[PDB]
């Protein structure tokens, strides 16, 4: 069949990867591309089970086989024209025998280009065009809004209560970041951006919250998880986004991605309860 070169952004500059050019049975094992894949009507074959895990995604996968992380041979009895997973996959080498295969280095794309990535491998970089357009006219307007009613210099600071540590992120690395520092333009305080340049996102040690803490503290946690430790503490409750009531919880699991499905309910959510402020 008719093949294109992908052009793969790398560490070591640019990678031409020849793909079809219609691809027609693609495995997505890297679930970041899954929701921005499906949102281009991509022919999707197998998609990795960590979808299931996220509200939004689950329901636009359906009707789609499920794929474990490390279940080569599952990808192999796809029989994918196109497989699509993170360099970090330990099985990157044996994936490239089944097929085509793009081994994202994720961090070399922020999440416009990397739906412009997907518009480019199936081939409907105009539907991505009208996308982004419709998506930047919106949250303009957003940004407006929420800036008039908080302050245009309003700062925010996201953590994540997961697994019974703390973490923080960058502009660029999911739990709403790139709706709220890139869409709505909201600063993040310097603390935090230099503690998240390097790698776009680190661990937080439990004593040192307050040192990243914004005029907005946005956690991340799982709806049936506990209250988190960090928001029990003398520091915690002493915070001025906490004195102000300007901390708000919202659900990890809807918001660990940056795909077009989950930017628009976090879009919608981040800015409901933004403008719901003070709690
Ligand atoms: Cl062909
Ligand atoms: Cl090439
Ligand atoms: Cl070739
Ligand atoms: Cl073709
Ligand atoms: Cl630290
Ligand atoms: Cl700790
Ligand atoms: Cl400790
Ligand atoms: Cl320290």
């Amino acid at each position: 069949k008719e093949t294109k070169a992908f052009n793969l952004k790398t560490a070591k500059g640019e990678e031409k990867i020849d793909i079809p050019k219609d691809p027609k049975r693609i495995v997505v094992m890297a679930p970041t591309y899954a929701g921005g894949l499906k949102y281009l009507d991509a022919n999707i074959v197998g998609v990795s089970d960590q979808v299931d895990q996220s509200p939004v995604l689950a329901k636009q996968f359906k009707d789609v086989d499920k794929v474990g992380a490390e279940d080569v041979e599952k990808v192999a009895s796809l029989k994918p024209d196109l497989i699509i997973t993170y360099n970090t996959d330990k099985n990157t080498d044996k994936l490239k025998k089944i097929a085509p295969t793009i081994a994202f280095d994720y961090a070399k794309y922020n999440y416009l280009e990397q739906q412009e990535a997907m518009g480019d491998i199936v081939g409907k970089s105009d539907e991505v065009k009208k996308w982004k357009a419709d998506w930047e006219k919106q949250t303009a307007q957003d940004s407006k809004d929420i800036k008039a009613h908080l302050g245009d210099d309003t700062s925010v600071t996201i953590f994540e209560d997961f697994d019974k540590k703390i973490y923080a992120y960058g502009k660029n690395w999911g739990r709403g970041s790139e709706v709220l520092y890139q869409a709505f333009g909201l600063q993040m305080p310097k603390a935090l951006d230099d503690a998240t340049k390097k790698e776009g996102w680190t661990e937080v040690p439990k004593e040192e919250v307050g040192k990243y803490a914004g005029d907005v503290i946005i956690t991340a946690k799982a709806k049936d998880a506990a209250q988190p430790e960090f928001q029990k503490t003398a520091m915690w409750q002493n915070l001025e986004a906490v004195q102000n009531k300007y901390a708000f919880n919202v659900d990890s699991s809807v918001y660990w991605y940056n795909d077009p499905y989950t930017l628009d309910v976090i879009r919608k959510d981040l800015k409901k309860q933004l403008l719901a402020l003070p709690t």
